[PDB]
């Protein structure tokens, strides 16, 4: 019975929600209050919803709103008791939750809802607390950067205050002289240099009028280091000598040397290289049918960073890092399609409570930034939240910790990552005729595609609210869909030009766009979509609100554009027109004035180039002090370094299967151990051509040797990618992302030497192009600690990402050792240098050491690569794993973990210094070959000049022994399981602190049981028998409705699975049904696909389902469909959730459960073992008793019943169709074998008639054998799961 009060010209309603925190989270709050000496007896939390209404709700509408706001796990309600503390978003902000919840209310016919918002009501019983202690309690319950605490529910009215538009303000240069600019510079935080103030002074003096604030702000954002790249274009003088090239020209040298296969470099916000001719699969604009289009799928690539914002607010910082990079990809050329991501983090020491490591010292930090631990807790969740909700798989990455007091180039100082590296990148595909940006005709319409804006991130950043970003990935997915429809029109693609909206917001993006066409623009401020009516023109034009693009379309294509956008529900606005005159005009219809009126050459005019006159500093290395070092202690420590240690916390939080094109993800083999050295995707759903991505980075090396650190980043990118079938090294293309503390003594000369080392030397010599890259030049943090200045300065940190077209994805090797008769060979590209400076070993004993690794011999590096390519293509490798952090010791350990076996290796040939042989991080790695091939492989390597680098080590053996000898002496010997568990402790402790500790513990303890047989298969049918073939051979192809709501993302691969089984797959959007363009009476089959419809706001699948239920016409249509006597329907993942919420329309579904937040409280992207159980399901005919793995990617997959009576009834009806099993084959509730905590392992149910089946796993992700993370060697093209789609076809007849 809800509250409803006046709220300005509107009315606010208050709707109580469900309990907000599980028992473990409640207990964690209680323990934190107790650890803080706050005497709190109990705490209870409930969601509370606030609906700001523009008109009243009738009783039917009010019941609908109430039902929309019922979602989530059915935790036990408590009557409110104690003190209320309500936590909400800060006044003046609108949560993403709000944007999505409101969209659902509108799509359910509740136009009276102006806005919905959510808070958490905490009820705290703590009668003995003082006022100051209550403030400490409040501090504990909210994020000061994003949220506010209120003492009354009615205080939420504050979130919905209507503000009138703020006017433009002029800066009085004519009336005050230069002082007006000086004042404005400080007031608005423009950070203009003196010569910039000169430039602006003269420009406005010439125009004879005062600049407006907006014009000054625009200019200031455009001329920032972040936007202008002054350092990378500067002239240099080093140790008194003028240099001949800028940094950027040295990078371009690699393209001048090696243009091969490059289609686009340095003229877009991504590079493009040649791909392969394959079947690009999408729905025809006229028919709606999915069809393969044989044509080149070229490959785009991009990598960038979001370091500053992540130090302040890591979740949105990481999230919008991903988001911005995805926009760069989609805005490549005249439109393109992101396809897989990568992720990188560098932080200071974690100092996990209760798990502190011996090398870690708390050196303090600025009060205003978060800790390394907080970045590694919230930041990966943020990045993953964007990749998941947007729907691209995230398939490779790095994570480095570093924070130490070292004697480096500027003597003893603190070096680290208090300002982190937060890196996001990826690959996409693009059509050949869309690679080149088009011309912009005079009179083109200039559009903003995407989200209504707010005053976010203005200028890129008393709290620093301006550095707190905001992410709405489903908005970006809706925009990508439009982009996709555009490029899918081929020659009729209406996009003439497109670009990301990033730094400077529209103030940078729209001038950029018209200027890149040789045009001007005239714009109308009040045509831009806004969610913040109070904004000034400066705020409108300059804010860095997210999920926006700018594009130019011919006027005659507007009607087509509008159709495309409304079908996807992507907001857009025409905001201006391209002009012949090279002028920028922004008009304001509300204030009847002209906030901007400038010639473009004034606006975009440059001050002089920078000159950097700098000097070399070079650290003298100190030999490693080995006093406290033993080999055994060193192994234990190194395996405890986060950089080295298992990465599961960063991997399984992100989807790795959406698209159905993932051939090689991080997790390897039957034991799913995250050690894959590179990512591999197929180019299409009908090819074994593909793409690969790898990363190399070695920043600690730069504390000793700048150039060596850059050469090793390139080298390690190659050694990570080398056991994938590529061929010519010139196919490999690099992104070079440069992170430095420019100005810090020695770093500038170091930067130049490092750019020279790779751009002018190593890359040209190898034939590697760097066609893309970025720079971030303020990687240092300063603060006052007690009475003293403190500073934490990053090493020069180059990150290389390598990208390549792949000739045959099937031939990729992993670190999974075989125990067939074998040989382990080390390829030591260190040539016995065995350097220990700037290694993991040094780091874990708080040292830097003397001399680091380096590329020792350029010809031998190329030789290693070409040798590996020859071995891959000839199928002579059983496994490969490169040497990087932690040395040969860690390479061998990780191979043994992935093969769940032992090794017996001898290192006597590697030098007398066993510590250095085992722990150097020189380039190279370990190949495993069949024992019978040893001599031939050693001869092949010898051809490439490598004989002296090649060393036979020994063999992999069944069992649990990890043994390193030197002739007669045992150097090191341990249980492989003991090592594997130690290596897992970091991810264990991270999971434990972030997720349900019960789940974290179960996952960790499972690794200690060596008897685990790994994923394994039992098949009740012949996976090669195409039971649909006789039907397909008739040419009669039944339609399937491939149903998608906004935010759904696994529809293309779902279509292709049905297509292979003989269906004509039709793209049916929920907008198609709502608009009359499709009726389900024309179909015999329907599938509800996976994704994040409405970002799962109001419960996964809930908005989708309730939008059906609350439209009587569409509801009737679905009901009619399900009540027909022979129709078939399938719901997968989000579609499973949707159909579970739609069960009142589905006969025989009365016993179905709900699907809710996983027990782990975390998204689970796993390759899990299931068994097919006896049920009516017509889609699982022939498969009962089969056990095989399947892709799982969900956060809300836990079966929830009303009570045991309901579970028992469901079970006794026999409607359960799939169950999770552990690797021993038993039905399980233990995690992560059962990833979500479903009772009795339930993960699929069917109806009484078998005609409708719903399941949480994704059969469409894995119907192709090549897209199964691990599979039996003997499978052909089809996996077991292809049988589901074939059964559907045969059932139809
Ligand atoms: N930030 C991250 N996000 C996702 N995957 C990651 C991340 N860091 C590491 N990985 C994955 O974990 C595995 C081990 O990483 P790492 O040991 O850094 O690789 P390598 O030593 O081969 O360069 C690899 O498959 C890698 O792609
Ligand atoms: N891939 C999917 O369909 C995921 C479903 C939903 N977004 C969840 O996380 O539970
Ligand atoms: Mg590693
Ligand atoms: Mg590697
Ligand atoms: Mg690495
Ligand atoms: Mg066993």
């Amino acid at each position: 019975a809800s509250g409803l009060v006046p709220r300005g010209s509107h009315m606010m309603e208050i709707l109580r929600g469900s309990p907000a925190l599980s028992a473990f989270r409640i207990n964690k709050l209680l323990a934190r209050f107790q650890a803080a000496n706050l005497q709190v007896h109990n705490i209870y939390a409930e969601y509370v919803h606030f609906a700001d209404l523009n008109a009243p709700l009738n009783d039917s509408e009010q019941a609908q709103l109430t039902r929309l706001l019922q979602y989530g796990p059915a935790l036990s309600s408590h009557t409110p008791a104690g003190k209320l503390l309500l936590v909400t978003p800060r006044p003046g902000t609108i949560s993403p939750w709000s944007s999505k919840a409101t969209d659902i209310a509108h799509n359910c016919g509740l136009q009276q809802v102006d806005r919905l918002e959510r808070g958490v009501a905490y009820y705290i019983e703590a009668s003995t607390l003082t006022a100051e202690q209550w403030r400490q309690v409040a501090a504990e319950l909210h994020d000061r950067m994003m949220e506010t605490v209120f003492s009354s529910l009615t205080d939420a009215e504050k979130l919905f205050i209507h503000h009138q538009p703020a006017p433009v303000s002029s800066v009085d240069l004519l009336g005050e002289g230069r002082q007006a600019l000086i004042d404005a510079n400080l007031r608005l935080g423009l950070a203009l240099a003196e010569d910039e103030i000169d430039y602006l002074q003269e420009a406005f003096t010439k125009l004879g009028r005062n600049p407006n604030d907006i014009e000054l702000y625009m200019f200031a954002q455009a001329n920032s280091e972040h936007c202008r790249h002054k350092i990378f274009n500067a002239d240099w003088i080093i140790d008194g000598k003028p240099q001949p090239k800028s940094l950027f020209k040295m990078i371009k040298n690699t393209f001048e040397t090696t243009p091969d296969y490059v289609l686009s470099a340095y003229k877009d916000n991504a590079a493009v290289m040649e791909g392969s001719a394959v079947g690009r699969y999408f729905a025809d604009h006229n028919t709606g049918r999915y069809d393969f289009h044989q044509e080149p799928a070229h490959i785009l690539m991009k990598v960038e960073t979001h370091n500053h914002p992540t130090a302040i607010s890591p979740w949105p910082g990481a999230a919008t890092g991903s988001g911005g990079e995805i926009r760069d990809e989609g805005a490549t050329g005249r439109g393109a399609k992101p396809k897989a991501g990568l992720v990188g983090f560098s932080v200071s020491n974690l100092r996990i409570p209760g798990f502190e490591q011996p090398w870690e010292e708390d050196f303090g930090k600025p009060e205003r930034i978060v800790t390394a631990l907080d970045i590694m807790t919230e930041g990966p969740l943020g990045g993953a939240a964007f990749n998941n909700e947007f729907g691209r798989p995230a398939l490779t990455g790095y994570f480095r910790t570093y924070e130490e007091k070292v004697n480096s180039h500027n003597g003893e100082e603190l070096r680290g990552y208090h300002k982190p590296i937060m890196l996001a990148g990826g690959i996409g595909n693009i059509r050949a005729d869309h690679v080149q940006k088009g011309e912009i005709v005079v009179g083109a319409k200039l559009i903003v595609l995407g989200g209504p804006a707010m005053n976010i991130g203005l200028g890129g950043g008393d709290l620093d609210f301006a550095s707190v970003q905001r992410d709405n990935p489903e908005m970006e997915r809706r925009c990508q869909e439009v982009i996709d429809r555009c490029w899918q029109l081929g020659d009729a693609n209406p996009i003439l030009f497109i670009h990301d909206v990033g730094a400077g917001g529209l103030s940078n993006a729209m001038p950029e766009l018209v200027s890149d066409g040789g045009r001007g623009g005239k714009f109308e401020l009040r045509d831009i979509l806004s969610d913040e009516p109070g904004m000034s023109p400066l705020e409108i034009w300059c804010n860095e609100s997210q999920e926006r693009y700018v594009l130019a379309v011919a006027a005659d294509q507007l009607p087509l554009f509008d159709e495309l956008c409304k079908r996807e529900r992507a907001p857009y606005a025409v905001i201006g027109d391209a002009t012949e005159e090279q002028h920028l005009s922004l008009h304001d219809n509300h204030f009847d004035n002209q906030p901007i009126d400038l010639p473009l050459d004034v606006l975009l005019g440059k001050t002089p180039k920078m000159t950097r006159d700098v000097q070399t500093l070079k650290a003298k290395g100190d030999a490693l002090n080995r006093a406290d070092i033993t080999i055994a202690d060193a192994v234990k420590r190194v395996l405890h370094l986060p950089t080295v240690a298992e990465k599961t916390f960063l991997v399984t939080i992100g989807d790795r299967t959406v698209t159905g094109m993932v051939a090689r993800d991080q997790m390897v083999g039957p034991w799913q151990v995250p050690v894959a050295d590179c990512a591999v995707t197929t180019a299409s759903l009908d090819s074994y051509y593909g793409e690969a991505m790898s990363i190399g980075e070695r920043a600690p090396v730069a504390l000793l040797d700048f150039a060596a650190s850059a050469r090793l980043a390139v080298g390690e990118a190659l050694t990570n990618i080398a056991a994938t079938q590529i061929g010519d090294i010139k196919r490999i293309k690099l992104s070079a992302n440069w992170m430095a503390a420019a100005g810090h003594p020695g770093e500038d000369a170091g930067l130049y030497d490092a750019v020279k080392a790779v751009g002018e030397e190593l890359c040209p010599q190898l034939g590697l192009t760097i066609p893309v890259g970025k720079d971030s030049m303020s990687m240092k943090t300063r603060w006052q600690e007690g009475n003293e200045q403190r500073e934490m300065t990053s090493p020069l940190s180059l990150v290389i990402s390598a990208f390549a077209r792949v000739e045959d994805v099937r031939h990729t090797l992993t670190p999974q050792l075989s125990t067939e008769d074998n040989a382990l060979l080390l390829i030591d590209l260190g040539k016995g240098h065995n350097a220990l400076g700037a290694t993991a070993l040094a780091q874990v004993y708080r040292q830097l050491g003397d001399k680091p690794a380096d590329v020792r011999d350029v010809a031998q590096l190329k030789g290693f690569y070409d040798a590996m390519q020859a071995l891959v293509a000839a199928r002579k490798l059983l496994a490969w794993h490169d040497r990087s952090d932690g040395g040969l010791l860690v390479t061998l350990a990780e191979m043994a973990f992935a093969g769940h076996c032992g090794v017996q290796v001898d290192i006597a040939a590697l030098g007398d210094d066993h510590l250095a042989a085992l722990f150097n991080e020189e380039l190279g790695g370990v190949i495993q070959v069949r024992a019978e091939d040893r001599d031939a492989v050693e001869a092949l390597l010898a051809q490439y000049g490598l004989a002296d680098c090649v060393h036979y080590l020994g063999q992999a053996l069944a069992g649990d022994r990890f043994v390193i000898t030197a002739n007669d002496q045992t150097v090191f010997s341990e249980s492989r399981t003991t090592l594997r568990v130690w290596w897992a402790e970091t991810t264990w402790q991270m999971q434990r602190l972030r997720d349900n500790p019960q789940c974290a513990d179960q996952e960790h303890e499972a690794k200690a049981n060596d008897t685990d047989p790994g994923l394994n298969v039992k098949l009740s049918f012949d996976i090669n028998e195409d039971i649909a073939a006789p039907y397909i051979a008739t040419g009669a192809r039944p339609k399937v409705a491939v149903l998608r709501e906004q935010g759904v993302n696994s529809h293309v691969e779902m279509a292709a699975a049905f297509h292979r089984a003989g269906f004509d797959a039709i793209d049916v959007h929920m907008s198609d049904l709502l608009g009359g363009r499709i009726g389900l009476g024309n179909f015999h089959a329907l599938v509800a696909c996976g994704g994040f419809s409405y970002g799962d706001v109001l419960g996964a699948g809930e908005g989708w389902a309730k939008s059906i239920l609350f439209n009587h016409r569409v509801r009737d249509e679905f009901e009619t469909f399900f009540h027909r006597p022979q129709t078939l329907a399938l719901g997968v993942c989000n579609g499973c959730q949707m159909m579970s919420n739609l069960r009142e329309l589905i006969p025989g579904s009365e016993l179905w459960p709900r699907f809710v937040r996983n027990h782990s409280d975390r998204f689970e992207a796993r390759f899990s073992l299931v068994e097919v159980t006896q049920s009516p399901s017509l889609l699982l005919q022939g498969m009962v008793g089969s056990q095989m793995p399947i892709a799982v990617s969900h956060g809300e997959g836990r079966v929830e019943v009303r009570d045991d009576a309901h579970l028992a009834a469901l079970e006794s009806k026999g409607l359960v169709a799939l169950r999770y099993v552990d690797n021993f084959g038993k039905v399980t509730e233990t995690y992560p074998a059962n990833p979500n905590g479903s009772p009795n392992g339930i993960t699929a149910v069917t109806t009484e008639n078998g005609r409708v089946t719903i399941m949480m796993p994704h059969p469409e992700a894995v119907f192709r054998t090549v897209a199964n993370s691990w599979h039996p060697e003997n499978w052909g093209e089809d996996s077991p799961w292809m049988r589901i789609f074939r059964n559907a076809r045969k059932q139809l007849g």
